[PDB]
């Protein structure tokens, strides 16, 4: 397996490993990305987070339960030079990590693409809102099963929503 960065400084690079909505997000971000802090909720390959890094996000934090995948991430972040002030890997499931009430918001951008069928993305959404994780106007990217679950937390606005195949892609904005 390998991840190829599409844009930014590292565009073209492929990283060893074990869509439209995406583009429009980065598009609306370009003006702010340089000072935006991100959360890649369920890292995995890290594709989303690395992409954000390539585009000079202020910071990306990767959450990953599987230690084997989490080490790979660290290896790639060492492969491509990133200070601990630019990228961070926390070996935890976001379902539990996000249960910790924050005194101050941490994220301008959030990527939530966990496995389907277990209302996991929904659980994460609830926690982000419940525990003061989101900074004002934060964008939340969510990928879910193609058919019928998602309701907009009320302090959020649904900006984009496309369904291709079996996946529903959504982009919300934290408007509080």
């Amino acid at each position: 397996g390998e991840v190829r960065i599409i844009a930014g400084l590292w565009r073209g690079r492929k990283l060893p490993v074990l869509d439209r909505v995406k583009e429009t997000l980065f598009n609306w971000l370009m003006p702010y990305i340089h000072q935006s802090e991100c959360l890649d909720g369920f890292a995995g390959s890290g594709s989303l987070g690395f992409e954000a890094l390539s585009r000079q996000a202020k910071k990306v934090t990767f959450l990953e339960l599987d230690k084997t995948v989490a080490n790979q991430l660290k290896k790639n972040l060492q492969t491509l030079k990133c200070s601990s002030e630019q990228a961070e890997v926390i070996n935890q499931s976001s379902l539990d990590f996000l249960k910790q009430p924050q005194n101050q918001p941490h994220f301008d951008v959030v990527f939530l693409d966990p496995p389907f069928h277990f209302n996991l993305a929904e659980q994460a959404i609830s926690l982000l809102c419940e525990n003061n994780w989101l900074k004002p106007n934060a964008l939340i990217y969510v990928e879910t099963e193609k058919d019928k679950p998602l309701i907009t937390p009320e302090n959020w606005t649904l900006l984009k929503e496309k369904t291709t195949g079996i996946v529903s892609y959504r982009l919300y904005q934290n408007l509080e």
